[PDB]
């Protein structure tokens, strides 16, 4: 029922915690420098303690039982394996949090004998203990956003609860095929997380399209983690025992049910007993598989309790989008509270109330929209995009504090046809490497489920076979499109695009002077800001393919 029960004890941080950069090397330019940007810390921690914990009131019906019956059936469907100890070992990320029992990512990842021993006794103990819960480490989360004054505050930092090193290897084992599976077993084509920004463009067009008159609106529960029961959970475990799982699977399974995923103690860094947790922790294996059906499962069973007609639904963990048939506008929006009053019964209560949406360009689904611009020849061609304020804010701070992983460079390649990152991220970045002198270099990025390796110099390849080679061409963006992105750069403090534009020029004839892929990147990636166009024919795009 209470989401989080606190022993008083604080989430401490575990590294010293930098909340602002000494100097924005973005937001500047001559005259005018600005430093907007900040990083959540645990000094916010205590705030969104307090949001998240609180009372959960459920209550199902037949709606949602007729929906549940109709997933497990479809799950039924399903064949999962074990995944061998080296598997699971091989799939833990070089650099994950390492383990309190002597080793790290790097012992796990080329087997060392501690990590292997220690891992089998984990799982041995999972096989034979289904009741004791499993300890879980409880913190902040740093990350970068920028200050918007008008919508409120600075945001509190999000709160990430996991478990031991040894025991995430083997949630893999018993877990990682189910959730390489299951979600589109049973959601299909409402699977978000299942397309390339070229067909999450194409899934929303042609649902928009179907309807004889579209309406949709996207569904925002607040803290949807701290909203997941224990039934809920549970609930979760019956929907992947319908899989067919061999016995040992199932074993662990229900284990790491009973002592993870329902609920369990956590403590913070310092060792200290912090709390206990009855929702959802965000550090887990099945966190996305588990919010992404739990999501859907509410909300078809709401569609159906509200009359909503004819939806078709996109899911992407808790971010949901239902477009469907308009009844107008009034009785849209008395269906619109029927399916929220029902959302809220199911404990899945919204954040910002829904609204209905009668342009495709202003529905946010998976934190983005689509939009439309022109081709070379003239006809128009719709792409993804989204707000760039987080997005840019993040590459400014990733200007200063090189990290690890990078996520200017993802930006830049999931919405490489957009103008912000086209004007903005391009000519900055580009810019940056010559400076450095390390365009060549190879970079880490994310696109959330792996953590690739590209040369900067590889990206108009990259692009062309990622977005076609009219990502180098889009002209005549929307005005909707150009307020929202003059308007994030003024919000952060940088220069406006007419500036970017004269900068391009700059980045794109450095890089031509290079020659060599240098070259290309110039010609290509910046064909936008000369008045006489080259003209751009295919690269050797055709040999490469990505899996996210
Ligand atoms: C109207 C022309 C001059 N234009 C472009 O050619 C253009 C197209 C794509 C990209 Cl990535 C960059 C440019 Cl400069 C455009 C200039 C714009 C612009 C420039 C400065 C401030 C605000 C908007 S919007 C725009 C367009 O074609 O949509």
């Amino acid at each position: 029922s209470m989401s989080y029960s606190w022993t008083g004890a604080l989430i401490t941080p575990c590294s010293p915690e930098e909340e602002k950069l000494p100097i924005n090397p973005l937001s500047n330019s001559l005259l005018r420098y600005h430093n907007k940007v900040y990083c959540t810390t645990s000094k916010s921690a205590s705030l969104r303690a307090k949001k998240v914990t609180f009372d959960r009131m459920q209550v199902l019906d037949a709606y949602y039982d007729s929906v549940l019956k109709d997933i497990k059936l479809a799950a039924s469907k399903v064949s999962a394996r074990l995944l061998t100890l080296e598997e699971a070992c091989q799939l833990t990320p070089p650099h994950s949090a390492r383990s309190k029992y002597g080793f790290g990512a790097k012992e796990v990842r080329s087997l060392s004998g501690r990590a292997v021993n220690h891992i089998k006794s984990v799982w041995k103990d999972l096989l034979e203990d289904s009741q004791t819960p499993i300890p879980t480490t409880i913190m902040a989360k740093n990350e970068v956003f920028c200050v918007d004054p008008t919508k409120g505050g600075k945001k509190a930092a999000r709160l990430i609860v996991y478990p031991d090193l040894g025991v995430r290897v083997c949630e893999k084992m018993a877990l990682y095929d189910v959730t390489q599976k299951l979600p589109q077993a049973v959601m299909g084509a409402s699977y978000g997380f299942q397309y390339s920004p070229a067909q999450r463009v194409e899934f929303l067009l042609k649902a928009w399209a179907e309807k004889k008159d579209p309406m949709g609106f996207s569904y925002d529960t607040r803290c949807f983690d701290s909203t997941v029961t224990e039934r809920d959970i549970r609930t979760e475990e019956s929907i992947y025992q319908a899989c067919s799982l061999p016995e040992e699977a199932r074993t662990a399974i229900h284990s790491l049910t009973e002592r993870l995923y329902v609920g369990g103690p956590m403590f913070n860094s310092k060792g200290q007993s912090c709390g206990y947790r009855r929702c959802r922790a965000s550090g887990v294996l099945t966190t996305s598989m588990g919010n992404t059906i739990t999501c859907y499962v509410k909300a078809l069973a709401a569609c159906k309790a509200a009359g909503i007609v004819a939806p078709t639904m996109l899911v992407c963990g808790d971010d949901l989008v239902v477009i469907s048939e308009s009844q107008g506008t009034e009785e849209d929006e008395r269906n619109l509270r029927a399916f929220t009053e029902a959302m809220t019964r199911y404990s899945a209560p919204p954040g910002d109330p829904p609204r209905p949406e009668y342009d495709l360009e202003l529905i946010t689904s998976c934190s983005s929209n689509v939009s439309v611009a022109l081709g070379p020849q003239g006809r128009r061609r719709y792409y993804l995009t989204r707000d760039p304020t987080t997005p840019i804010a993040r590459a400014a701070w990733e200007t200063v504090r090189h990290s690890p992983v990078n996520s200017w460079l993802g930006n830049i390649i999931q919405y490489a046809p957009t103008i912000w990152v086209r004007m903005v991220l391009m000519t900055h970045f580009f810019s940056i490497l010559m400076a450095q002198d390390t365009l060549d270099q190879n970079l880490n990025f994310e696109m959330y489920g792996s953590v690739y390796s590209v040369s900067p110099l590889d990206l108009p390849a990259i692009i062309e076979r990622l977005h076609g080679l009219d990502a180098f061409s889009l002209h005549t963006y929307t005005p909707h499109e150009l307020t929202r992105v003059a308007s994030a750069l003024r919000k952060l403090g940088a220069p406006p695009l007419r500036a970017w534009k004269s900068r391009a020029r700059a980045v794109r004839a450095s890089l031509i002077s290079r020659g060599g892929r240098a070259a290309v990147c110039g010609r290509y990636l910046f064909n936008w800001a000369v008045k006489t166009k080259l003209k751009l024919t295919p690269l050797p795009e055709a040999r490469l393919l990505d899996l996210s």
